[PDB]
């Protein structure tokens, strides 16, 4: 299974646990820990791993990164596949923190042109994950899952946490695939939380958020301030029906628009 792993596997994706060197720990998780360091002349992350659950997991993740290659999307360095004890994943570090640290926890105060840059960077990346041959649903779009560069762009990243007639509305969407149009729900509260520069239903705790988006159809308070192009992304984008919700390839193009108007 992991033989099969190592020949998809580009050869220049294949390191050896020597070629990296740990420095410090920046996270922990299910998988393991998280380390910084340095490969290849490069400072990198290191997701270093500790069943089959876990190494199918393993497996997944290097799959998935190995195809990406973009500006707006995480960049892997490589992986080392020799035995189950040297499993690790090395991306390219990004310094500037997430962008949930910016908004709520630096208090940083954002021009619109800043807002909107990072905005279009997301959506970019977004854009191409749905675009791929094999699209790729993130299915956790958040602002901890958004790092950014000093100058003020953006990554997106993933760190890793009957008859219908009759049914009951959650019933029914138990039993409906979600497909890519759940990242554009994702994205738009992601929005939100940018201009506003508030956590979504900050009074709230988590799964009280999701219960009065999906129960009660609430959405966050969409201001007059807000300008039209946007609050129409807004309300187009946390649309309850899938269906209704723009893709990415346009959402990029009504955000560059705006760009062109700051
Ligand atoms: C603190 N600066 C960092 C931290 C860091 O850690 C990471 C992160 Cl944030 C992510 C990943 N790996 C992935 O994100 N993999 C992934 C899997 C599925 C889908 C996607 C995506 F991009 F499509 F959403 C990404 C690994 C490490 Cl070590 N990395 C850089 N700078």
């Amino acid at each position: 299974d992991i033989l099969l792993l190592r020949a998809g596997l580009p050869s220049h994706f294949h390191l050896q646990l020597s070629e990296i060197e740990f420095h410090e720990i920046i996270g922990s998780g299910s998988f393991g820990k998280v380390y910084k360091g340095r490969c290849r002349n490069k400072i990198v992350a290191i997701k270093r791993y500790r069943s089959k659950s876990d190494v199918d997991m393993f497996c997944r993740e290097v799959s998935i990164l190995c195809q990406l290659n973009h500006p707006c999307v995480i960049q892997f360095v490589g992986a080392c596949l020799n035995d189950p004890s040297q499993f690790a994943i090395v991306t390219q570090y990004i310094s500037g923190g997430s962008l949930f640290s910016l908004l709520h926890e630096q208090k940083r105060i954002l021009d619109l042109q800043s807002k909107l840059i990072i905005a279009v960077d997301v959506a970019k990346g977004m854009e191409y994950l749905h675009n791929l041959t094999q699209p790729i649903i993130h299915r956790d779009l958040n602002s901890h899952n958004i790092l950014l560069y000093e100058d003020g762009h953006a990554v997106v990243a993933d760190f890793g946490e009957g008859n219908l007639r009759w049914m009951a509305p959650e019933v029914f969407t138990q039993c409906t695939r979600y497909t890519i149009k759940a990242d554009v729900f994702s994205y738009a509260l992601c929005l939100w939380e940018i201009l506003t520069g508030e956590i979504p239903f900050a009074h709230l705790k988590p799964a009280a958020a999701a219960a009065d988006m999906a129960y009660h159809h609430i959405r966050p308070p969409i201001g007059y301030s807000i300008p039209k192009p946007i609050s129409s992304l807004l309300i187009r984008g946390w649309n309850a029906c899938p269906e209704g919700r723009p893709e990415f390839s346009e959402v990029v193009m009504k955000l560059e628009e705006c760009l062109c108007n700051i």
